[PDB]
């Protein structure tokens, strides 16, 4: 019902530098979406910047206790860095010990972790965007083979789109996480989000195609 | 003959984190080394940011003129990510644009570059350590195809050594790749700011030590 204001910067800084836009887009499933999200658009320093700012204030406003920020391989090892370095800087003294890490997709002269031991530790993903979970599945596969411990995962929009119009449970992508792995997927935004930020920049119209939109494919 | 603060921090963190070690060690080539050097150890949120701060004011510092800060795979990814954001970050209203990019290993689903396309980009690489030459040979060979220019590089530590003892030029790996390439290798810090920061630390005994192990190995 009302924005934080790191969610209205990022999404303003997101439709600015165009890794959010607006108009008539098709998914795999061959879906409408309203919308087209493509998170390697913030690609300055400056928008860097903002983007481990929005991440690392979701991850703070969250309470979630952890101790490693994990991303998968390749988009997530960016992430991981730069939101750990933010966490340090802003989040006062709770903060500047969290470590990093991420995966090589294939070992060399060993080594599939690049890090510290995972063993013993609790551990937030990160990435850009979750669809069908085979990043999430990969990661959990090599946390646990590390005796590591999830605790949640944080992603940049979560869609709050059903998985399936069929599935009468509703799931969204995150929640069918959230749920087989028994924890958190936090955002920094959400389509609900979008859609407020747009009050008062959008026609009555349009406003209307997108509170429908929600109403034909918005999850639970 | 002293050192500028961003310099003697790094240093004091690097040997705080153990990151940088002092007693009797051997290289691959069996030559004895007083040191040990192990960037992977700036390994939380706390030391990430002070490592890419000692990165991002030794490049503001150089006055080199770059487009995208590029990081080879996969050590190069994190560090690229952190100092393109520091330097907008501390490095005022020339370095907001700044882009990243990194290689991936191999390609998939195309792309071996992610980033924007480096093609007539002026490119400052990034890596933890030089030796051989060979990621940097590797990272020439992906950025010239992709039609981007090279103006230099950066590592966190210059060892200033000889690559060879027989080698009557005298030239380090730094030197080496400088001269292959027509570039500046920039580093946080070399050998000679190691003994500086020493002084007054060990014993005069430590200090004839260190102040031969250079005249023996010392490039130029
Ligand atoms: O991170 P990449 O580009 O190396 N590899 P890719 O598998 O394309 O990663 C994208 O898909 C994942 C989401 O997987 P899924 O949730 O769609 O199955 C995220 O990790 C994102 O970076
Ligand atoms: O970055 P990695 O660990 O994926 N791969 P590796 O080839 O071990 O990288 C190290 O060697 C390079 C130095 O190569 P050379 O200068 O010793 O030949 C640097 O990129 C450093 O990260
Ligand atoms: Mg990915
Ligand atoms: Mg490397």
């Amino acid at each position: 019902i009302m924005l934080e204001d790191y969610q209205k910067n990022f999404l303003e800084l997101a439709i600015e530098c165009q890794a959010l836009r607006f108009g008539s887009f098709k998914l795999k499933s061959g879906r409408e979406s309203p919308y087209f999200f493509n998170l390697g658009l913030f690609n300055t320093g400056k928008l860097l910047s903002n983007l481990a700012t929005a991440y690392a204030i979701a991850i703070i406003q969250s309470d979630l206790k952890f101790d490693v920020i994990f991303g998968p391989a390749y988009k997530g090892i960016p992430l991981a860095a730069i939101v750990c370095v933010k966490l340090a800087e802003i989040g006062g003294s709770k903060f500047q010990n969290i470590q990093y890490a991420f995966n090589r997709k294939e070992a060399k002269d060993g080594g599939i972790i690049v890090g510290s031991a995972l063993e013993n530790k609790r551990i937030l993903i990160i990435d850009d965007v979750m669809t069908a979970g085979t990043a999430i599945n990969e990661a959990f596969e090599i946390i646990s083979n590390a005796k590591g411990q999830v605790v949640g995962s944080i992603i940049a929009l979560d869609r709050q789109e059903v998985v399936s119009t069929d599935d009468k449970e509703g799931l969204s992508a995150t929640q069918t996480v959230s749920k087989k792995y028994g924890i958190p997927v936090l955002s920094i935004v959400s389509l609900i989000h979008i859609i407020t930020y747009l009050e008062g920049r959008i026609t009555a119209e349009e406003k209307s195609k997108i509170e429908q939109y929600l109403q034909t494919y918005g999850a639970s």
